[PDB]
DNA sequence: GTCGTTAGTTGTGGGACTAAAGGATATCGTGAACCGAAAAATTAGTGTAACGGGTATCCCACAACGCTAG
């Protein structure tokens, strides 16, 4: 049975994350490049966004919701770096 | 008819490009709210004066003779 990637993420199978990563990696990279200008920090934030999606995988309800989550989170990460004294 | 071989491309990638002086730049995008951390300021509490001998030092002044008789 070929379940959709939403149910693979819900099950607890790590290859699901490979699927969502390979699908939305470049979109999240573009989202980050829109808000910042440091590719290093953008890549770090993309990794954090996907890992935090995996951690909060017990909070998704819709197949599209996953995508929304990613975009949302990634944006706010960029936003937080406007306030960090270190950065 | 079919498979490995060799040479000559062909596309693609990595590496060079005097010497002297000088040598200034400008650098977006914003989400909230609470807790913890330490660095700083404000506040509360206790106090001497002369005396006895005896002796160490200081400043300050003066002395350190000359003659006659038993």
């Amino acid at each position: 049975m070929l379940y959709s990637d939403f149910e693979l993420l819900k099950i607890g199978d790590t290859s699901a994350l490979d699927h969502i990563h390979a699908k939305y990696f470049r979109s999240i990279l573009w989202i980050g490049r829109q808000w910042l200008n440091d590719d290093f920090l953008i890549e770090s934030l993309v990794q954090d966004t996907f890992l935090k999606l995996w951690v909060n995988r017990d909070k998704l309800e819709s197949p599209e919701h996953i995508f929304y989550f990613l975009r949302f989170v990634m944006k706010r990460e960029c936003i937080s770096y406007y306030r960090k004294p270190k950065y």
